[PDB]
This record gives C-alpha cells, structure tokens and sequence, in this order.
C-alpha cells in the first residue's frame, strides 16, 4: 500500500497531516541510514583486521566495499530526495488550494456584506468580511515568500527559477486587496470610515504575519 496521506478529503488540516506524514518519511528514512551506516561499520572493522593478515586481499576489500558503500549512499539520497519532492508537490497544491477556497468563500461574505448594505447599514459585518479576505490574501504571500526561502536554502537554483513567478504572485495579490478596496468607492458613507480601518488593518496585519528581516540575504 501506500501512505494514507495521499489519499486524505478534507484538507482542513493538512500542515498537521503533512507534518506528521513528513515525519513518518523522514523516520522511515533514518532507519534505511541507520542499517547501512552499519554496514558500513561491519565491514569496516572488518578491513582493519584483515589489514595485516591478508594486506592484499584486504586493500582490494576495501576499494570493493567503497564502490558499494559510495553507490548505496547515492541510491539513497536520490529516494529521499524524490520521495520529498512528490510529498511537496501534494502538499503545495492542497494548500494553494486550500487558501483559494478562503478567498473564495471571504469574497463572497464581502460582496453579501455589501450587498445587504444597500439597503440597511451591514457596517460592521462588511469590515469583519474585508478583513477576512485581507487576511486570506496575505495568508497566500506568507507562504509564497516562504517558500522562495526555502527554495533559496534547499536548492539555490530551484529558487531563481521562481523568483519572477513569486514576484508576479505577490504584484497581483496587491492588485485583488487593492481592487476589493475599491469596491467601497462607491458606498461614500461607507467608504469614509470602513477603509481607513481595513487599510492599517492590511499594513498591521502583514507586519505581524510576514515581517522583514535582517539576519541575510
């Protein structure tokens, strides 16, 4: 069989469902390193007992068992290294999908929120909708922009193949919150103290959410 990871239908909790199916990975892995790491000992040790005792025979033993060692260290990194990236792949489209579905649905309690104003005064519920498709948004460049720095540790290279793609995600999120603020251009009454709010809101809630840095670069 396979990990019941991949085949999981609710998705509402996938950085939990990840994690742990991360975890059974990397473990599942450890083991394989572990068995032949001693391996490599046993036939280690036994190289420095044959050393004197067949010095011939021996040298050749080691020169062999490197060859194995060498390739089954390979064969290995490659598994995991593969194995990795079908487990991110999932996990990525889930979560890209997961966070589309909250702007969907924080869309659409905006636009109802506006809806229902025209005719009575849906005030708050119109900000308490705003705020959440602000925080959908931003929750969307949170990961983006962590995933470029990951990509910018793992695989140096991988990143720069990313990097136009990040910087064209975060342009348009800019553009979707800042068109969805204009959608109150036209409810003057509205407009005037639901906006100055939502926007600290969006500078706030980005301060907290995905900040600066100094450390590198």
């Amino acid at each position: 069989s396979q990990d019941p990871y991949f085949k999981i239908a609710n998705w509402t909790n996938e950085h939990d469902d990840f994690k742990k199916a991360e975890m059974r990975m990397d473990e599942k892995h450890r083991k394989k390193v572990d068995k032949v790491m001693k391996e490599w000992g046993d036939l280690e040790t036994r190289y420095n007992e044959q050393k004197a005792k067949d010095p011939k025979g021996a040298e050749k033993f080691k020169s062999q068992m490197n060859a194995r060692f060498q390739k089954t260290v390979s064969s290995l990194e490659e598994e995991h290294k593969r194995m990795r990236k079908e487990i991110e792949a999932v996990h990525e489209e889930r979560v890209q999908a997961m966070l589309n579905e909250k702007k969907r649905d924080a869309t659409h309690d905006y636009r109802q929120a506006l809806a229902t104003h025209v005719n009575k005064p849906n005030k708050h519920s119109v900000l308490q909708s705003l705020k959440a498709y602000i925080r959908a948004e931003e929750k969307d460049r949170m990961h983006t922009l962590n995933r470029y720095r990951h990509l910018l540790k793992a695989d140096s290279k991988e990143a720069a193949a990313y990097k136009p793609t990040v910087i064209h995600r975060l342009r348009y999120i800019d553009l979707r919150i800042n068109g969805t603020l204009a959608m109150l251009r036209d409810f003057p009454d509205l407009e005037k103290y639901v906006r100055p709010i939502a926007v600290t809101y969006w500078k706030d809630y980005r301060d907290e959410v995905s900040p600066d840095i100094s450390v590198e670069d």
